[PDB]
């Protein structure tokens, strides 16, 4: 019904299209709130710093521990979900949004360089739920892109929160046409003006299983 | 060196964004009458509006060239992986057609392909309430890509050493480049396992 979320980033500026899509109605009926954090607040020195060195060896910095620890130490409770992007991550889809929309309490973990110290996830694992995931089978710079994605997935889902509406309505979508009935020499499709509506369904079936198995035979 | 255009009614929501350069447009700035809509009522009926043609073909004529490769984002599209990334990394032109409501007119990437290349693509297997997401999606992984600019990773550590009682394993601290170099290809074969059994040949959960 309602949900806090709360995103931990050095970069809080690439959230702002989370502020563009959040309808003022939603935010005052308290259904929403997204806070955005600069995780710079809580480094320990004069420069400022999230990263080092990774032990072993190897490209780029990883985040350090101790400046994610005390960020979410102060965020998170123990009700918290805490999610981290990664491309190491389980896949995040569909059924995940369906899950998480009836949290209470989500925290977006966002990293950059090589990541965060496996031991931050490891450590808040003990008093709250954890969840590794990743948005697809691609490399971005950073959880960032993967948050907007995340956020927007997850509350299109709660009532009244981005201002969709959520229909009636595995297989692919077929294609949908609306007006005029012809456009540059193609035809909106005859069935679909018959006014038979079996029919209709029958072909939108059909046009069904030949997009997916030409694009995605991986869901037969 | 590449161009990247985004055509969206939602030009509000994508500013986030040498050897590139990245424009958005409006595309109600097309519009035929101020007084309508960009989107109408589906053909054979259906959940919500579709976009029409109209206003989009006009909007692409003056954008694309038959070089440009036009981009869709649809759930219902191919899949974009880092292979597609790879591949657009050395397009000179991409023009992003970004949806909203439930989605464009079939037409138009229909009418496009007669003249130029046309790829409609998934981002992934979730649901958004439009192309603009998937768009920043693409912009980020491709551009990351664009010369001059199977298995999961296992964990990072960096310092300290210890810490809330949890120690960096062992190895790492070791120097022993091949010990290191075994102990990780164990945790990303124990990863991969665990989270994408799909990519090592498995069946999914
Ligand atoms: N969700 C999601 C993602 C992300 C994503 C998510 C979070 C971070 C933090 C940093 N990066 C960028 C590096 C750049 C270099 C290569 N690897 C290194 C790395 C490996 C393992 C763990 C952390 C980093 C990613 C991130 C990328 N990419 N693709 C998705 N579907
Ligand atoms: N890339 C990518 C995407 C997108 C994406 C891309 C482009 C558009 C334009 C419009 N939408 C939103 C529609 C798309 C289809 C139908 N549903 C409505 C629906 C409502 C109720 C019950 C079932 C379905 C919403 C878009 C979504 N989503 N996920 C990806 N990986």
């Amino acid at each position: 019904g309602s949900m806090k979320i709360d995103v931990v980033t050095i970069f809080p500026e690439y959230l702002q299209p989370v502020r563009q899509s959040l309808p003022g109605k939603a935010i005052d009926a308290g259904l929403v709130d997204v806070a955005v954090h600069d995780l710079r607040r809580w480094t320990h020195d004069v420069h400022k710093s999230v990263d080092d060195s990774p032990y072993g060896g190897g490209p780029g910095m990883v985040m350090k521990p101790t400046v994610w620890g005390d960020a979410l130490d102060e965020i998170c409770t123990s009700e918290t979900l805490l999610v981290v992007p990664t491309p190491a991550g389980y896949p995040f889809t569909q059924e995940t949004a369906w899950q998480w929309s009836t949290e209470d309490h989500l925290v977006i973990a966002c990293g950059r360089y090589e990541g965060i110290d496996q031991r931050v996830a490891d450590d808040a694992a003990t008093r709250m739920r954890v969840r590794e995931v990743s948005i697809g089978d691609y490399v971005l710079n950073g959880g960032e892109a993967a948050a907007l994605v995340i956020i927007e997935a997850v509350l299109r889902l709660v009532p009244g929160v981005l201002g969709n509406a959520l229909s009636a309505q595995s297989l692919l979508e077929g294609p949908s046409y609306t007006r005029p009935p012809s456009w540059r020499g193609m035809d909106v499709p005859p069935v679909l003006l018959s006014g038979d509506h079996a029919k209709i369904a029958a072909w939108r079936a059909e046009q069904s299983r030949q997009r997916t198995i030409e694009r995605r035979p991986d869901l037969l």
